[PDB]
């Protein structure tokens, strides 16, 4: 709000990313493809979707349906995910996805895309088990 400085709305965002990431790397799905794509604010979403496209053609060409199936879930999640924004802030754009699993024997996909900490000209595209970014590990490590 206007009553508080920019650090207010900032501390919050950085809190949600540093809060989930922490508890995220601690517990993740036993078997799921976590998508992680980070890009600087020096780009346009339009180009983003394009990439998400070629992806489908990749996991699809695979012989194991487990490729087109899994990616199909995340690919379709992130796709429409970004579309819910269109234009990201000057802080850049970093999409995150990951399906967790409950001890009771449940599973859920909680993917959230939003500008990272600061407008870093860095980047990283690769689906792993946990969000791999020098940013989250930067503030966390300190």
């Amino acid at each position: 709000m206007a009553d508080d400085p920019s650090a207010a709305d900032r501390n919050v965002e950085i809190w949600k990313i540093k809060k989930l990431i922490k508890s995220l790397e601690a517990a993740r799905g036993n078997g799921t493809s976590m998508i992680s794509l980070i890009i600087p604010p020096k780009d346009q979403i339009s180009r983003v979707a394009k990439m998400l496209a070629d992806e489908f053609g990749t996991a699809s060409n695979i012989k194991s349906r487990v490729n087109r199936l899994s990616v199909l879930g995340a690919i379709t999640s992130v796709q429409q995910r970004l579309k819910l924004y269109n234009k990201v802030p000057p802080n850049g754009l970093v999409v995150y996805c990951g399906t967790i699993v409950t001890e009771e024997g449940k599973e859920k996909k909680v993917n959230i895309d939003f500008e990272p900490f600061k407008p870093i000209n860095t980047s990283l595209f690769l689906c792993d088990n946990k969000f791999h970014t020098e940013a989250l590990t930067a503030l966390l490590s300190d």
